[PDB]
């Protein structure tokens, strides 16, 4: 079924949406620790999801994401983008990058759930 990469430099917070994922039926998921591991992977290919947090070291979350949006072979890629803030010149930022959504957290199983559903209905999986 559907790889999903969780990437994000708190160990913690990984192993909680590696978690909500499970709980959700998706056991494929697959980590990494910022940007660079991240991109270091996705090369490799075989992801089918990204879910990225937006502060993270040498590459963060909004670069991750032009990045994987301006490689061809990666353009596809749905990639949830994971903010602490509300609603913030952010979630434009991302929304240009070209997001395929983002979710505050902390986030709830149903949060996540509902998200995840919506850029898969605009996807059609």
């Amino acid at each position: 079924e559907l790889k999903f990469l969780v990437v994000d430099d708190n160990s913690t917070m990984r192993r909680i949406t590696r978690n909500l994922l499970k709980e959700l039926g998706f056991n494929n998921v697959e980590e990494a620790e910022d940007g660079v591991d991240a991109l270091n992977k996705l090369q490799a290919g075989g992801y089918g999801f990204v879910i990225s947090d937006w502060n993270m070291p040498n590459m963060d979350g909004l670069e991750l994401l032009k990045t994987i949006r301006a490689d061809g072979a990666m353009s596809a890629l749905p990639v949830l983008m994971v903010t602490a803030e509300a609603k913030k010149e952010n979630i434009i930022a991302a929304a240009q990058a070209g997001a395929s959504g983002y979710v505050v957290k902390p986030f709830t199983a149903a949060t996540l759930e509902e998200k995840l559903n919506k850029i898969f209905e605009k996807l059609g999986m």
